[PDB]
């Protein structure tokens, strides 16, 4: 093993899904709850994200507990990722483009799984660790 998460995920079909299959994909490097509306408009929008290395599988729990959601997935190619680098001097967090015009502004952390989402990001979105 390795770390513990919430049921259902590993014993029922993710809510929306429809393809192939998620096994397929990979694995799940990072997994948490993050949130991510938008740049300032109403309020917040809590949503889980799964980094599989290969796209950022996105759920969400509409209701209490029960399963996850499918919204939808982003291929870590086009993806776009420079912890919001496009200001300046003005919160670090960062955000996930790629597509026509999206963006995905995820709300900081402030712990090792941020460090490690913009650590992966970094490889992910790019081709190979930054100077191994």
């Amino acid at each position: 093993g390795s770390s513990g998460s919430s049921g259902q995920i590993l014993s029922e079909p993710i809510q929306a899904w429809e393809g192939d299959d998620i096994k397929t994909l990979g694995n799940v490097i990072f997994m948490s709850q993050v949130v991510m509306q938008h740049g300032a408009c109403e309020e917040k929008e809590e949503r889980y994200f799964l980094l599989f290395s290969s796209v950022l599988i996105m759920l969400s729990a509409s209701p209490r507990m029960s399963g996850f959601m499918y919204q939808g997935k982003i291929p870590i190619a086009g993806m776009v990722v420079n912890r919001l680098d496009e200001i300046e001097g003005s919160d670090c967090m960062f955000e996930i483009t790629g597509s026509t015009v999206e963006r995905i502004v995820v709300h900081c952390n402030n712990n090792q799984d941020f460090q490690e989402w913009m650590e992966q990001l970094n490889r992910l979105t790019k081709s190979g660790p930054s100077s191994g």
